[PDB]
């Protein structure tokens, strides 16, 4: 039957020559993970200033200019919405990254990027996105460990 409804979220890695920026998330779905800053896009927003939204509220970065960069879609097992997340990357930042509610960040080496205590997912396109390869992605999801299927392609245009 039909694909099920989903719901727009924007994800936002600020990546440098040499470094990633990742928050920890302390609390709810995913809490104890690395990963980006991100969330449900507003009412009326568009996703590109959803995700400056997303930056400022988690990590208190302020940029102006994302890069688009892929879009992954999320389901998990016993939930019929999906997760629609437009992902984003920029290099230039001008401020300093802040302990939020939602999020305690550090700074990772790329030679040191803690997979292990990130989601599942990312092993397959994070190396991606590291290449400067834009990405299409869906992976479905028993719980927050299992992988029950998922498909991956490299695009030229997101
Ligand atoms: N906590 C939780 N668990 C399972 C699924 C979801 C979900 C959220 C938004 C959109 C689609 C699914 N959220
Ligand atoms: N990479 C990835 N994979 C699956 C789910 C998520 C996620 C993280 C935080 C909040 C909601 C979903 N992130």
């Amino acid at each position: 039957g039909a694909m099920g409804a989903s719901r727009l979220y924007t994800l936002v890695l600020v990546l440098q020559p040499q470094r990633v920026l990742l928050g920890m998330k302390k609390r709810g779905f995913g809490a104890g993970r690395w990963g980006g800053f991100g969330g449900k896009v507003q009412e009326g927003e568009t996703i590109e200033d959803g995700a400056r939204r997303e930056l400022q509220e988690e990590s208190g970065l302020t940029v102006d200019a994302l890069h688009k960069v892929g879009q992954i879609v999320f389901e998990f097992v016993g939930e019929p919405e999906l997760m629609d997340v437009h992902v984003f990357c920029t290099d230039s930042i001008q401020g300093t990254p802040v302990e939020s509610d939602e999020m305690r960040p550090c700074w990772f080496q790329l030679d040191q990027i803690p997979f292990k205590d990130m989601w599942p997912d990312d092993s397959y396109w994070f190396p991606l996105l590291l290449q400067k390869k834009k990405f299409h992605g869906y992976f479905k999801f028993q719980g927050q460990d299992t992988i029950l299927d998922y498909t991956l392609r490299e695009v030229d245009t997101v």
